[PDB]
């Protein structure tokens, strides 16, 4: 298991235009297009993204290539931000996979925002931190995956995704 997988996991791959949990344009695998409700908005960003008229459908191919693009993003994201590359540092590989998970789906600001959270988890308090990032939206509203990332970062183990 590494990061790629796990996300491919959580995210899924769809090849056509598709709204996410939250009713948002996005495709391939949970590569977000815009927070607009056009659909056209979408397509003119798709064809943007990949370099040709799509028309709305990709490639597996063109999918894996958007995927790269934003697992880097999310590590450059953390790397930079000053809130966060502290508690990455901190983490063993594992871990650090959940909190870039956590980027993906939610943005370095969204994540950044979890101060008390992330004290815990720069402290080395697993089930404590468990419990504070449950009492939140994202816990709520996406709370399979969520656990999933959860449990990621409570026992340091791929056990919520054999
Ligand atoms: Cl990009
Ligand atoms: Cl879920």
């Amino acid at each position: 298991m590494n990061i790629f997988e796990m996300l491919r996991i959580d995210e899924g791959l769809r090849l056509k235009i598709y709204k996410d949990t939250e009713g948002y344009y996005t495709i391939g695998i949970g590569h977000l297009l815009t927070k607009s409700p056009s659909l056209n908005a979408a397509k003119s960003e798709l064809d943007k993204a990949i370099g040709r008229n799509t028309n709305g459908v990709i490639t597996k191919d063109e999918a894996e290539k958007l995927f790269c693009q934003d697992v880097d993003a999310a590590v450059r994201g953390i790397l930079r931000n000053a809130k966060l590359k502290p508690v990455y540092d901190s983490l063993d590989c594992v871990r650090r996979a959940a909190l870039i998970n956590m980027v993906f789906q939610m943005g370095e600001t969204g994540v950044a925002g979890f101060t008390n959270s992330l004290r815990m988890l720069q402290q080395k308090r697993w089930d404590e931190a468990a419990v504070n990032l449950a009492k939140s939206r994202w816990y709520n509203q996406t709370p399979n995956r969520a656990k999933r990332v959860i449990t990621t970062f409570r026992t340091g183990t791929w056990d919520a995704y054999k």
